């Protein structure tokens, strides 16, 4: 088949010597790599920027006739990314290169065969602050009708968080909106836990980190950050080949997932940054 579907929960991506390069969700798609010999026990594959290795045993067969594949697609507004058949996400704006309602296909959402998109936020150096104020993240609650979220009127501790530790206050905003839904799930709510800190794949809920209050959550996540990714070289959100998304998490477009919040909020925000 040219599409593979990972089965168990998370599946590893190897390189050419058996070495673990990163790590892959549960109903991913990967791409048969037809420049790479694969063989029974190991396909050669493309995912998310990444090419490697994926064993068989962790992979099923899909038909794109008729099985879910992730796609792009402008409205003649904005590029989405259908990263699951009932969820878009926007990553850019539309060009006039773009047939609007055609499907398209990319191993990284950057190349195309008729295109290439620019997704600056996604390889940003996530140690320069952004050029928003407290109260300039605080608008951005009523002009996205984000409602009964616990980072609400929090600008003030994201930029101290941003001030202290020398991280992007936009990204923290975008970072803990996007994996803890606005400060609304579960692990938020019981946690004060907003990034996902050990909130591995097995037993997420569960094996979260606690923090103490809402402000205390902000800056233990960005020290937790800081210390854990920015301190050992992994600078921006990227993707499954390079930045923060190789290892914090094993959905292939969580890199992606952020920097369209970023995108979204700096638009609304006025382009600052
Ligand atoms: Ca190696």
């Amino acid at each position: 088949a040219a599409y593979y579907q990972v089965v168990p929960v998370t599946a590893n991506v190897y390189d050419s010597d058996g070495e673990k390069l990163s790590y892959i969700s549960q109903g991913s798609v990967v791409w048969l790599d037809k420049d790479r010999k694969s063989d029974d026990k190991r396909l050669a594959i493309t995912i998310s920027g990444l090419s490697g290795y994926m064993k068989t045993e962790d992979l099923q067969a899909l038909d794109a006739s008729k099985d879910f594949i992730p796609y792009y697609e402008s409205d003649g507004h904005r590029f989405y990314h259908y990263v699951a058949q009932n969820a878009s996400i926007p990553v850019a704006s539309h060009l006039s290169d773009m047939e609007v309602g055609k499907k398209y296909y990319s191993a990284d959402g950057l190349h195309f065969d008729g295109f290439k998109l620019e997704n600056p936020f996604l390889f940003k150096d996530l140690t320069e602050a952004t050029n928003y104020s407290a109260e300039e993240l605080d608008k951005v609650f009523s002009l996205l009708n984000i409602n009964n979220s616990l980072l609400e009127n929090k600008g003030a501790t994201f930029k101290e968080a941003e001030e202290h530790y020398h991280i992007n206050a936009l990204y923290l905003l975008a970072h803990s909106a996007l994996q803890s839904n606005w400060g609304r799930s579960k692990i938020a709510k019981d946690k004060n836990n907003f990034f996902g800190i050990t909130a591995y794949d097995t037993t997420p809920y569960l094996s979260a980190k606690t923090f103490d209050d809402v402000d205390k959550g902000i800056l233990g996540a960005t020290k937790w950050i800081k210390e854990n990714y920015i301190d050992r070289g992994r600078t921006f959100l990227g993707n499954k080949a390079s930045g923060m998304n190789v290892e914090y998490a094993s959905d292939p477009y969580w890199g992606e997932k952020i920097a369209s919040v970023m995108m979204k909020i700096n638009e609304k925000l006025g382009g600052k940054d």
